[PDB]
């Protein structure tokens, strides 16, 4: 199956995915001297009021929550996007160490965490069809820093060791993902791909300039949990993030400065 090890990891991809050597391959290093500045850009649109989020789970390569996207819930909008996108999950990519694990970097600045909160566009009608489309998924990634706790991410953090391996679900109701932004919604921008298998190259990406801060004891709890199902050799689920690809003939644009 694919995985993050050696044997099964991203540079083995390519194989299954050949678009894994495509044109429009996510994360990339942001060069944020090489930035351009996009003064005709919007102020994202983060509208998260009535989420419903609903399940979290192992799926062997992060854990994601799910939310219920039958409606207009939980939408992005705004910023380089046109249309209205609708959240249906959010997860995270990580590191063994703090000085690794997000999945963009800054200037070659590797983060200790990665949250994505994909959104699917509303006139693909369904996340499936979405992400078979160019314009069909918008991302927005949000860098982890270790220091001070972020209290909006306990509830998630307290709930894994009910799901640690793969496999494993549980109901997470009522999650509001408000608590897991920063303050500033200044971002950079530019077109790209899912970072895992299937690699399509669907996605809108919005990656915020400002991290949050996360504990020490938040991040170690991401690193208790295991990549194999109950049974199989232990593996922790660590180093579950794709490094840059070539940016190609990609410009990447800031809302900011
Ligand atoms: N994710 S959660 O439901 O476990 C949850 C939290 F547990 C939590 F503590 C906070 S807070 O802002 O740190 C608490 C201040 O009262 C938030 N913060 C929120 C929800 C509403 C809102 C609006 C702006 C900024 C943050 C938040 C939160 F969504
Ligand atoms: N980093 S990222 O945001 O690119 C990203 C993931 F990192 C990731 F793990 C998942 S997954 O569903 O958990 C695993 C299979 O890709 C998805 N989900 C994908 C798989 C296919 C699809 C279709 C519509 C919306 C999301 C996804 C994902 F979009
Ligand atoms: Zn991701």
């Amino acid at each position: 199956h694919w995985g993050y090890g050696k044997h099964n990891g991203p540079e083995h991809w390519h194989k299954d995915f050949p678009i894994a050597k495509g044109e429009r391959q996510s994360p990339v290093d942001i060069d944020t001297h090489t930035a351009k500045y996009d003064p005709s850009l919007k102020p994202l649109s983060v509208s998260y009021d009535q989420a419903t989020s609903l399940r979290i789970l192992n799926n062997g390569h992060s854990f994601k929550v799910e939310f219920d996207d039958s409606q207009d819930k939980a939408v992005l909008k705004g910023g380089p996007l046109d249309g209205t996108y609708r959240l249906t999950q959010f997860h995270f990519h990580w590191g063994s160490l703090d000085g690794q694990g997000s999945e963009h970097t800054v200037d070659k600045k590797k983060y200790a965490a990665e949250l994505h909160l994909v959104h699917w566009n509303t006139k693909y009608g369904d996340a499936g069809k979405a992400s078979q489309q160019p314009d069909g998924l918008a991302v927005l990634g949000i860098f982890l820093k270790v220091g001070s706790a972020k209290p909006g991410l306990q509830k998630v953090v307290d709930v894994l060791d009910s799901i640690k391996t793969k496999g494993k679900s549980a109901d997470f109701t009522n999650f509001d993902p408000r608590g897991l932004l920063p303050e500033s919604l200044d971002y950079w921008t530019y077109p790209g791909s899912l970072t895992t298998p299937p690699l399509n190259e669907c996605v809108t990406w919005i990656v915020l300039k400002e991290p949050i801060s996360v504990s020490s004891e938040q991040v170690l709890k991401f690193r208790k949990l295991n990549f194999n199902g109950e049974g199989e050799p232990e593996e922790l689920m660590v180093d579950n993030w794709r490094p840059a690809q070539p940016l190609k003939n990609r410009q990447i644009k800031a809302s900011f400065k």
